[PDB]
């Protein structure tokens, strides 16, 4: 290891949902990440590399950013598409059904948001599919401004080693009720 | 084991999706189930008990049936709601976020559709390997109606499944194939059985 | 308007200044209604159709009945759930956030309790939102055992007509300090 | 009209919230007041069921939450527990105007009841918006006034005194003006 790592905190919490329950959902963190990214230097276009049902994609688009939302699964794309439609921000999003690793080399964007398919320590190389180092390498062809959404037990030496020697990484730790839940790693101009 | 068991077959297949891929998705089976159910005797209202993102709910609503769509997860309900909105059939559906086992005693419908949360073993035990308990799920569904659809893994215990119909009762086991390999089964009960 | 109208009385308890309750239906009246409903023939499950923060719901639940409590406002539902737990009867209630008129055709219950959103004579078709006749029609799909909580100036011809031609209605008049405040109308097997 | 008026903007995010003050702006408000110099204790003067109270409490501030209606207070107590911050709050059921002269706090948050092209805070709030502010001033200079879009900024600015400073934070929902948050004292900037 040979670079500076910033450690920060974000506190997740219960929300009052439209069903009348007090719930913990992905939305609070997604909104926080989107808010941060959209305020960073020259960050107008984001690739949501593994968009799934479009939770993060929606949050990016709601800040006025343009999104290239990618998922290998056409059922996920259709769902994400419908989801964006009702939020009234579908015109901010281009959905592409395909393999991010095969698309990455042909894209132009200011940011790549990474939430890939995810044990005492988490090995991003052997425990993600595809290879979490390969995911980042391909993201790097597009931009240095990368967000990595990672489990709490993720190897911080590995994560920091992605910044290159000796690059900076912010490790934003996500807490619920004072217990560590997940980590959001920021790279490039996303660090504050 | 006592009573009748009918074995039937449905073939799944590739579809040409709007992304320009040839793919297999849950839609074809879901559409088939909705078609069959909607043609059955006096079947106008269905409870989709574990609706998830609303795949089966959409297919039921698309045939003209009213749907009570239930999921314990409000994130799923939201997605299902938005999904239905775009299809132009949201007015056919009432979404309830809650536990099906706590809601079932208070519902009125003609049909219950069950696709509950499913070890990797040779035989699937519906009592122990489903949460909640698959016999308990069925028992609560019976308070509503005899017309019940159960979507189950290929290795489901047919003796168990047939025992849900009770001693001397009828079940239909509709086997779902993709390229001649068995993928899943759809069990029909009550007036939903063929003929 | 042909049929039978019974007129009864209930005397509300005097409340000191600055005391308040969760519902426009006073606690003592709700208690009285719940007590009456729970002793009626085969009356174990009640729908509280416009439950608010659960003032009436709590009173039904305290008698041992099971309650389907419905409100279109997710804030009310979430506050209602909290209240149910305070009174130790959350296990007796199923809260549903939704439109009563849309949910009614899918419910199973023994009793429906109606306290809908409201100068000289009160018109239930005109001065309730939604339409008071419509609310009753939908409640009728569930059961004949209906309780209608109404203003003192409610048109008794209208109220009686809901019972159908030749039908029976009970108009329980609610008195606070020997002055008329409100009415509670009973239908079906709830009539004394 | 005299003194200084700083202007700022905040962009908001079948869903409902406990307060007329949206969760996110209350969050925003509680965030910047808890950042302010020696601001540890806040009076939520018309707390209702505690929507704003919760947000102040979540920053780690202590809250004196006041409401004249005992139903609101009881509901607020439950909510505080759900959010795990009940030990940060003292609820008091009473009239803020009658309790104000007896309180000690660093911040007063005002979101009074209402009771027109231009909003007159003196005649269109119940009680009088000037009276409310005067009583809050006995406690502290650090006051937050949550107000409708059509608020008379001359009137609002006059609360700061001759040559006084006020910050008018405009709350936008989808590029459109919704409400304003006025800051006084050390809460400005
Ligand atoms: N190579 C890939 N490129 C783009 N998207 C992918 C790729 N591999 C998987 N995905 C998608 O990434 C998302 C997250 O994966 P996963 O955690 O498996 O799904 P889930 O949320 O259903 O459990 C899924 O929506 C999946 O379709
Ligand atoms: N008791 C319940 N009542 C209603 N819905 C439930 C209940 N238990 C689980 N569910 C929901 O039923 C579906 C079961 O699917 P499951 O296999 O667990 O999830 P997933 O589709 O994410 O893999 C989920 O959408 C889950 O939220
Ligand atoms: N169609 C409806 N279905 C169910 N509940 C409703 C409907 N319309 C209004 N409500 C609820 O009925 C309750 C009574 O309404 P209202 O008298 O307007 O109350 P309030 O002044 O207390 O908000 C409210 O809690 C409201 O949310
Ligand atoms: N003098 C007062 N002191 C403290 N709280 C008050 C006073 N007057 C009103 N309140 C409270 O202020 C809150 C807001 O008032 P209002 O807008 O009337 O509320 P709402 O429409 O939510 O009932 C209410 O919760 C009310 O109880």
């Amino acid at each position: 290891p040979l670079g500076s790592r910033l450690f920060s905190r974000f506190d997740d919490g219960i929300k009052l949902d439209r069903e009348g329950w007090f719930s913990v959902t992905p939305e609070k963190i997604a909104e926080h990440i989107a808010g941060r990214v959209s305020q960073s230097f020259k960050c107008d276009v984001v690739v949501d590399a593994f968009c799934g049902v479009g939770g993060n994609t929606i949050q990016f688009a709601l800040t006025g950013m343009r999104v290239i939302a990618i998922d290998i699964d056409p059922v996920k794309i259709a769902l994400a598409r419908n989801n964006a439609e009702v939020y009234g921000i579908a015109d901010k999003i281009e959905f592409i059904c395909g393999d991010f690793l095969l698309l990455a080399s042909f894209l132009k964007a200011d940011v790549v948001f990474l939430s890939p398919p995810w044990a005492e320590t988490f090995d991003i190389r052997t425990m993600m599919s595809p290879d979490g180092f390969e995911i980042f390498r391909l993201s790097k062809k597009i931009t240095n401004n990368i967000v990595y959404f990672l489990p709490r037990n993720a190897d911080i030496d590995q994560v920091a080693s992605l910044a290159g020697p000796g690059g900076q990484v912010e490790i934003e730790q996500n807490f619920l009720n004072n217990k560590l839940k997940t980590i959001t790693a920021y790279f490039g101009d996303l660090i504050r």
